[PDB]
């Protein structure tokens, strides 16, 4: 429902290619992971799901419709993104997970923090979810704030979610708590997974290796590390010593 067919990119008239014929179809209600080496193009591809740009060659289409020609509201409506660091407004927790679904009730607050791991550190706050934060107010470390921003997104129900190196700086447990709700989270939607951390996408439906503005390999965890010289077992092959 997802359908990149022959996608050449560049950013520029005067860039070099940055995605060159890419061909792929994600489903509906997938856990897609993307690995490879830092520049091979695995947040452009995901800039192309968003319309923040228009391919030179190929189309990028969502259950059939064309993103050349579809409704640009309709657009921004279809994709929920989780970068590795975000923003988080001056003032409450409440108010700044409720970005999602204005006129939520506190109980939906606290299933959406429960769900990313966030509920457990924001009761224990003095102000519980009134609590303040941003560049003003109360600070909070950046794993607790990541996990406020990952809460955000669960609430916006987007058919599409990204993360983007979104659990790359969290442990192994916080992670983990995320992902194990992510099996309840694609429920009817896809989740495309941007990761450095190659055991955070270890349960994904499907791994893409990119390398050089393509995909050279893909497959379960153990399908691609059946292949010894691949690049994936090469990766895996490190810091798993
Ligand atoms: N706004 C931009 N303008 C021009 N070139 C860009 C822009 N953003 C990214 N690029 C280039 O596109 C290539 C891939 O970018 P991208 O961020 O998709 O890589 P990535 O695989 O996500 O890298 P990383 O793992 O380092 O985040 C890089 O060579 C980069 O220089």
């Amino acid at each position: 429902d997802i359908t990149f067919r022959n996608i050449r990119f560049r950013y520029k008239p005067d860039s070099p290619v940055i995605l060159d014929n890419i061909n792929l179809s994600i489903k509906q209600g997938e856990v897609i992971g993307i690995v490879g080496r830092s520049g091979s193009g695995k947040s452009t591809l995901t800039k192309l799901i968003q319309r923040f740009y228009i391919p030179e060659n190929g189309q990028v289409l969502i259950d059939g419709h064309d993103l050349a020609l579809a409704d640009p509201n309709w657009l921004r409506r279809q994709v929920g993104v989780v970068l590795q660091d975000n923003v988080l407004l001056n003032r409450s927790i409440i108010d700044n997970i409720s970005l999602a679904n204005p006129g939520m009730s506190v109980e939906k607050v606290i299933y959406a923090a429960k769900l990313a791991g966030a509920h457990d550190f924001i009761s224990e706050l003095r102000e519980g979810y009134n609590t303040i934060v941003g560049e003003q107010g109360a600070g909070l470390s950046g794993g607790q704030r990541q996990r406020i921003a990952i809460a955000r997104a669960l609430v916006n129900n987007p058919k599409i979610l990204i993360f983007d190196e979104a659990t790359s700086a969290l442990d192994y447990e916080s992670e983990h708590v995320i992902m194990r709700n992510m099996h309840k989270i694609c429920k009817g939607r896809t989740v495309i997974i941007i990761a450095a951390r190659l055991s955070t996408v270890k349960n994904a439906d499907r791994i893409i290796v990119m390398e050089k503005g393509k995909i050279v390999e893909q497959g379960k965890h153990k399908e691609l590390l059946s292949e010894p010289e691949s690049l994936y077992s090469y990766l895996y092959q490190l810091q798993s010593d």
